[PDB]
RNA sequence: GCCUAGACCGAGGACUGCGGUUUUUACCUAGGAUGUUGGCAUAAUGAUCUUAAGUCGCCCGUCUUGAAACACGGACCAAGGAGUCUAACGUCUAUGCGAGUGUUUGGGUGUAAAACCCGUACGCGUAAUGAAAGUGAACGAAGGUGGGGGCCCAUUAGGGUGCACCAUCGACCGAUCCUGAUGUGUUCGGAUGGAUUUGAGUAAGAGCAUAGCUGUUGGGACCCGAAAGAUGGUGAACUAUGCCUGAAUAGGGUGAAGCCAGAGGAAACUCUGGUGGAGGCUCGUAGCGGUUCUGACGUGCAAAUCGAUCGUCGAAUUUGGGUAUAGGGGCGAAAGACUAAUCGAACCAUCUAGUAGCUGGUUCCUGCCGAAGUUUCCCUCAGGAUAGCAGAAGCUCGUAUCAGUUUUAUGAGGUAAAGCGAAUGAUUAGAAGUCUUGGGGUUGAAAUGACCUUAACUUAUUCUCAAACUUUAAAUAUGUAAGAAGUCCUUGUUGCUUAAUUGAACGUGGACAAUUGAAUGAAGAGCUUUUAGUGGGCCAUUUUUGGUAAGCAGAACUGGCGAUGCGGGAUGAACCGAACGUGAAGUUAAAGUGCCGGAAUGCACGCUCAUCAGACACCACAAAAGGUGUUAGUUCAUCUAGACAGCCGGACGGUGGCCAUGGAAGUCGGAAUCCGCUAAGGAGUGUGUAACAACUCACCGGCCGAAUGAACUAGCCCUGAAAAUGGAUGGCGCUCAAGCGUGCUACUUAUACUUCACCGUGAUUGCUGUUUUGACGCUUUCACGAGUAGGCAGGCGUGGAGGUCAGUGACGAAGCCUUUGCUGUAAAGCUGGGUCGAACGGCCUCUAGUGCAGAUCUUGGUGGUAGUAGCAAAUAUUCAAAUGAGAACUUUGAAGACUGAAGUGGGGAAAGGUUCCAUGUCAACAGCAGUUGGACAUGGGUUAGUCGAUCCUAAGAGAUGGGGAAGCUCCGUUUCAACGUGC
RNA sequence: UGAUGGUCAGAAAGUGAUGUUGACACAAUGUGAUUUCUGCCCAGUGCUCUGAAUGUCAAAGUGAAGAAAUUCAACCAAGCGCGGGUAAACGGCGGGAGUAACUAUGACUCUCUUAAGGUAGCCAAAUGCCUCGUCAUCUAAUUAGUGACGCGCAUGAAUGGAUUAACGAGAUUCCCACUGUCCCUAUCUACUAUCUAGCGAAACCACAGCCAAGGGAACGGGCUUGGCAGAAUCAGCGGGGAAAGAAGACCCUGUUGAGCUUGACUCUAGUUUGACAUUGUGAAAAG
RNA sequence: CCUAAGGGGGACUCAUGGAGAACAGAAAUCUCCAGUAGAACAAAAGGGUAAAAGUCCCCUUGAUUUUGAUUUUCAGUGUGAAUACAAACCAUGAAAGUGUGGCCUAUCGAUCCUUUAGUCCCUCGGAAUUUGAGGCUAGAGGUGCCAGAAAAGUUACCACAGGGAUAACUGGCUUGUGGCAGUCAAGCGUUCAUAGCGACAUUGCUUUUUGAUUCUUCGAUGUCGGCUCUUCCUAUCAUACCGAAGCAGAAUUCGGUAAGCGUUGGAUUGUUCACCCACUAAUAGGGAACGUGAGCUGGGUUUAGACCGUCGUGAGACAGGUUAGUUUUACCCUACUGAUGAAUGUUAUCGCAAUAGUAAUUGAACUUAGUACGAGAGGAACCGUUCAUUCAGAUAAUUGGUUUUUGCGGCUGUCUGAUCAGGCAACGCCGCGAAGCUACCAUCUGCUGGAUUAUGGCUGAACGCCUCUAAGUCAGAAUCCAUGCUAGAACG
RNA sequence: GGCAGCUCUGCUACCA
């Protein structure tokens, strides 16, 4: 009495290709989410020290 | 290179350009048609209306995969008729002010619901976070890195600065967890430093208010629609049942008790004849009922009747009036029956516009874009939410680095195929070995020690298989890469890592410049918000599952239909071709070219003849098996040392060898079988004798001479081949086709392609010292145009409002009718003529009860049907006169009839209410008529001490004293009463 | 059910029906004249009966702990549970093998098992599937009728069994009579229909109205291809208009109902049981 | 399901086969050799595993704590499950290491409420103390319809909104099944495959069976059967003409052209179907919306009443039996059957014939003839003759039926005073009754040519023969077309 | 899930 269509993938690639299928954008810096915490913890200290060294190097060349 | 025939078109509107010839600051064919002539202007020309001809054209709206449907609504017309308003909101936009913002609760004021003015509070915002106690946002130029429009310096490039914004690493505030300083109401405090944790935060505020569209929720909620539910009332004039008081019921039959007489008997008792008049007895009227014809009728005489037939007919009978019982109630000799045409829960009003995931409807035009039937969840499966698909608004930028594609490089796979003397599983046949750990038999007097056999295993082989087997293993499809965010050199940071000076990650500085590292393309890339419809699908090729199959059910990929017209397939949602603005010319696609029908009875090679031919994919059917029909092949074989066929000789022998016994020289029949001259043939092939015969042989002869036989293959045709109205290669018809196979030339024509005109959309060129009273404008160029549901835009029309035209109008507003026309793609606007009589319009804005073909829509009106169905029960009318305009129907007379005293007579109860009577009178009514009437009009008319009511009480109804009940009111009827308006 | 009652009514009442009543009565049911009979089962579900002792067991009350709220414990009514009765209460009333000097059957025996295992009767019956059972009768022929039979799907005793004179607009079979029911139709009468004068509706209606085939929502009036096709019409007729009448009453769906039932879920009038209050005055005895 | 079947470490090698050892054997235990796993690993199946993941031994609790990230299903939500780390604390091992349950792929659960653990922290808001209560973080108690309401029936008294999204007819696709027909040819048939049959197989047709499906119809297409009537099909029962036989005759069987023509009366049953009786030339099968209900009927089915049996506690059910149960409308269009009719200068008479329709059918008796044939038993046919069946078209002499001839007569009741003569009895009744109508209940009439089918032939090639055929040709069926019969085109 | 008697019968109770 209520037997209908069960499943069909007909027309699904047509709909996917109207506005897709879009590749994700790439960025210079990926997010570090999921990267090892021990590496991420230390990587914070390495970047902080790098900024200090560059700041001092420029501070030498200013006054 | 040259000559030559025809057709269609003429956009643009001073000049500017590119070229050419230069005889030249000139001319040209070179950035789009001019010249000339005739005719006509009472007309050649154009438009519309009507009609004919040719061709095409199914009925709209609706739900649907699919509608012209034998699906639903729609007889017709007019007027009305359906997304509204409000509270609170999301996005976006406009506006004012802006770390603020909002005057309008209120006060002041007023030309008085207006306008104008005022301010405290309060709301929202400016701070978050935690359940809370509580705590509460700068290490730094409010941080670093990579981009980033613009600006600055430059001078391709390059450098500086870089807002918004993007990615990323940090910092700060709150919560959570860890650590725990000086100290202390010794249990508090919480400094300091941390943590793959967490917040709708900070990190130089952005909000508030008003308005508009769209979307949301609650409200009647786009309009119309339940079956139901509740509250409060009204009914027992029908009917059901009880009660009270009345009334009604021919004529027969039968013949119970009791009684009288006679007869018999010892008694107990018996018999006979009368009489009598019983009975929920019986025949049968009135009455009450309602069996059958399943009669009539069945838009009726009638929302239950009519006729005949029938049940019952002295009681559980029939019936009037009074009275009681009332809706989850009554009443029921019980059928869920009856309770006013209403009953498995009456009627009335209200709650109530009840709710509906369901059906129906949903009103102007054009332009642009344009779907889904799929994912997940849901008492979900006719519904929603969610994601997707779609529109709109845009925003940041301007070739940055993207793609339903290829190439090159490099991965993954276990399907097709293949395999099985490869694993697993299935499976056919032999062969060789061992049985010593198989039986039977035969050896053995007994030795388990041989042999014959089958069956087992073993070995090397053999035939055939697998979706849930496999060593191997495609095609198609699929992942990644092809640089500047790259490569190389040097050396900075860390608490991570190393034995380390090693690495990891991120960096400073330097080098490699457009061949910056494959192709092809790119109406540009990126980003955001918000919202519609949809969430039944179906079809075709190929893959594929279930099923005998199905126009069946279920999947995969793609393309379609839905949502889509156009040319072809006669016809047809989907097939082939091709997708669509309005046109002109040319050419085609698919399909065709005998006629219907535009284009060949065209050119060509063959095949086929059907006493059911055949005739074009999807597709509208035919098979196995057959044919000395005909055609073409293949392989054998015989052939001029005369093939097959036919006319004509022979085939003598050894030997009549043998057996069957009627006889075998083959021949009722049988095993068999050697030798002499021939161009030739045997102890014999059929025919023939019971037999010897004799013929032909099996061969070779003569006669013309040249082809012949067998098996097989596949073309067309034929057999196989049977269905129901007459009938379909679409029809006619077609036979060296107008059929079948194949080739060729030309030709025909789609909304397709090419060139051109015009419309619109998108983009694009330029336009201010000539911008010049339109820059929301003008202008250059190119591309494009299908569309249901749906979105958006620009317009048309209607009622009313502010403003304006010092607008139109009684010398004619508005309305209405009309081949009077004009304008617009259109919605529509304007106008000529006629009619008409008092108001009305244009423009800029505001506002809404604003647009109809549908809703078995509402109300009103009108058709076809159609002068049709019909006006046929109750026996029946006729002549004359009178009256009158008029006589089937009135009156009177004469006649003929009927009811036939249980009447068609004479009165009454209920109910009606003037219908009664006289006079006048015919518009309507009396389903014909009408002089008549219960019609219409004017008058008149009902007389009581004795006839009724009035009085009595009946079943019952109902005050009081009282007692309940919130109360409307309920009980009770002399009741727990000091009860006389006493005589 | 003996009235301080049974059955029933009312919101309540100093309220009602039966009841102007009293077991030969009132109330509640079942079966359904007469005749002959009404067998077995009290395990189930009901109904009913006692409670000397007794599991569960509410509120109030009692005792203990606690600062109290509170908690815990004992006691603890009816009901239920326990025990008995009751079938003219609701109802129920069995299977498997062997066996007799042929065969068949099974008087008889064995075996499982119940509360009891269908008794007297009756039957292919209005109750029997198989089934049109088998035999007889009725007929030329009988799925009908009647009489028998009975391992009876699934007969059976006041959920009444078996009969039964009389009665029946009840259902059925046969026979006589009778006939147009029929062979097989014909004829006649009145009223219609018909025609006229007068009068004059309604249903229904997208547009309409000739066929055959095709395709098509798979049965066309319309479309395609054919056949064809000539005004205006009257009486009849019932092939078609998938004719009209009614938003299918069958079926399914809906998170739509309603009537009815019960051991559905959730309650409830009534009734019953306890406590407190109304509620006072004495005596005695047990705690 | 598992305190190991989790975790770590170590040692060993499994299934099975062969050869050997007292009882001991096919299977006890021991030994050696071979042994790629042919074993085992809790449980389905697949993958995985050999100094192991298997077997045995030793030690253990990492099946622990904190909170993030990720994969699958996915909306990139939840739940389940899993992965890689961070920070602890541990187990094990010499150690490197490994371990966040089970070698991997399944083995599970929100809000509200309750309860426990933790922090012993926050709150009970006029201020405190102690009980009590409420919060915060993590488990547990559960929804199996497993993203998670709290839930029994019946309706044959029924209602509403809808649905052809969906069943009960027809129709359409299909044709398994039903029915019918072929091909091959092992056998049957005294012999002998094919006169007649025909196994094992195999190819079809049909839509007269029943399924399968669910395309149409649920704002309705009237659902059984019979009666009535017309038509069509052929897969032919009879009738015409023929071919074949295991055809002597008679009968019968097989087959061809053939649907022209017929195919019945009854008992029982609602029946379709069936089954008997009987006649007959034969009693063939089907279709037309399973033809046919505004044609009927209404026995059946299938509303509501009622009974029984079985089932159910019950209301009730039964596709079981039984009895009673409203069958509506045509006047429209078309079509059919008949009937008029304008205009084809008027009117009249007589005609022609396009086209359409069509009609006859079957039997018996006599004769042939007791003949052919046959041993006999039996036993035909053609020519012919007389009748009959079914049908058709007329007709009314006769006979019968019918009577409003109300024609004549008769009869009852009543009315007109009697008589005569009449009236009435919703034609009063009866007998006869002409005329008209009418009946196989009566009588009459129902034609002869051509062309063919099957088939049998002639001449005659192909194919020097043969051959009914290929060219040509003969006869020939109830067939066809005419003749004859009916209408006459209203636009011949 | 509470009582109680003989691994258990009876009664009573029920917000995930
Ligand atoms: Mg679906
Ligand atoms: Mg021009
Ligand atoms: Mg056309
Ligand atoms: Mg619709
Ligand atoms: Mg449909
Ligand atoms: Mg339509
Ligand atoms: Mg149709
Ligand atoms: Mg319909
Ligand atoms: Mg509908
Ligand atoms: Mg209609
Ligand atoms: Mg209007
Ligand atoms: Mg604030
Ligand atoms: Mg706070
Ligand atoms: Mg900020
Ligand atoms: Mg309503
Ligand atoms: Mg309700
Ligand atoms: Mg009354
Ligand atoms: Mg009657
Ligand atoms: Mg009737
Ligand atoms: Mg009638
Ligand atoms: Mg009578
Ligand atoms: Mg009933
Ligand atoms: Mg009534
Ligand atoms: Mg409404
Ligand atoms: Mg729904
Ligand atoms: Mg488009
Ligand atoms: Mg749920
Ligand atoms: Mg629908
Ligand atoms: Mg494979
Ligand atoms: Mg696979
Ligand atoms: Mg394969
Ligand atoms: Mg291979
Ligand atoms: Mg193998
Ligand atoms: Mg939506
Ligand atoms: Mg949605
Ligand atoms: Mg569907
Ligand atoms: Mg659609
Ligand atoms: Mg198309
Ligand atoms: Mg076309
Ligand atoms: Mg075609
Ligand atoms: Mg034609
Ligand atoms: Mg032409
Ligand atoms: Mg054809
Ligand atoms: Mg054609
Ligand atoms: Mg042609
Ligand atoms: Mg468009
Ligand atoms: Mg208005
Ligand atoms: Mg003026
Ligand atoms: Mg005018
Ligand atoms: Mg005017
Ligand atoms: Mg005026
Ligand atoms: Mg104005
Ligand atoms: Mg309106
Ligand atoms: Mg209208
Ligand atoms: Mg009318
Ligand atoms: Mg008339
Ligand atoms: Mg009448
Ligand atoms: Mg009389
Ligand atoms: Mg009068
Ligand atoms: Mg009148
Ligand atoms: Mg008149
Ligand atoms: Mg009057
Ligand atoms: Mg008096
Ligand atoms: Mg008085
Ligand atoms: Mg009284
Ligand atoms: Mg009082
Ligand atoms: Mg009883
Ligand atoms: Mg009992
Ligand atoms: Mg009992
Ligand atoms: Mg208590
Ligand atoms: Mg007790
Ligand atoms: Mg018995
Ligand atoms: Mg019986
Ligand atoms: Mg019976
Ligand atoms: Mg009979
Ligand atoms: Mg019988
Ligand atoms: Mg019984
Ligand atoms: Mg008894
Ligand atoms: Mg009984
Ligand atoms: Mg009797
Ligand atoms: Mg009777
Ligand atoms: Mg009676
Ligand atoms: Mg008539
Ligand atoms: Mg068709
Ligand atoms: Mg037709
Ligand atoms: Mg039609
Ligand atoms: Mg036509
Ligand atoms: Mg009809
Ligand atoms: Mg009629
Ligand atoms: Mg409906
Ligand atoms: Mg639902
Ligand atoms: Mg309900
Ligand atoms: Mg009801
Ligand atoms: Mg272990
Ligand atoms: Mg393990
Ligand atoms: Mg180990
Ligand atoms: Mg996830
Ligand atoms: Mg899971
Ligand atoms: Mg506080
Ligand atoms: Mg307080
Ligand atoms: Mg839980
Ligand atoms: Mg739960
Ligand atoms: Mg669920
Ligand atoms: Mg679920
Ligand atoms: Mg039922
Ligand atoms: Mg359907
Ligand atoms: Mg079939
Ligand atoms: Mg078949
Ligand atoms: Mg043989
Ligand atoms: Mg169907
Ligand atoms: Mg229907
Ligand atoms: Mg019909
Ligand atoms: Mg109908
Ligand atoms: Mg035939
Ligand atoms: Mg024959
Ligand atoms: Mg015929
Ligand atoms: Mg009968
Ligand atoms: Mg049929
Ligand atoms: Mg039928
Ligand atoms: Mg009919
Ligand atoms: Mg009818
Ligand atoms: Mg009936
Ligand atoms: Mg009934
Ligand atoms: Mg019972
Ligand atoms: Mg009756
Ligand atoms: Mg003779
Ligand atoms: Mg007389
Ligand atoms: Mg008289
Ligand atoms: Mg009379
Ligand atoms: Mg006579
Ligand atoms: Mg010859
Ligand atoms: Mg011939
Ligand atoms: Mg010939
Ligand atoms: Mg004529």
């Amino acid at each position: 009495m209520a037997k209908s269509k069960n499943h069909t993938a007909h027309n699904q690639t047509r709909k996917a290709h109207r506005n897709g299928i879009k590749k994700p954008k790439t960025y210079k810096y990926p997010s570090l989410k999921g990267v090892d915490a021990k590496f991420k913890r230390n990587h914070r200290y390495a970047l902080h020290g790098t900024a200090k060294a560059l700041a001092k190097a420029r501070a030498e060349k200013s006054a």
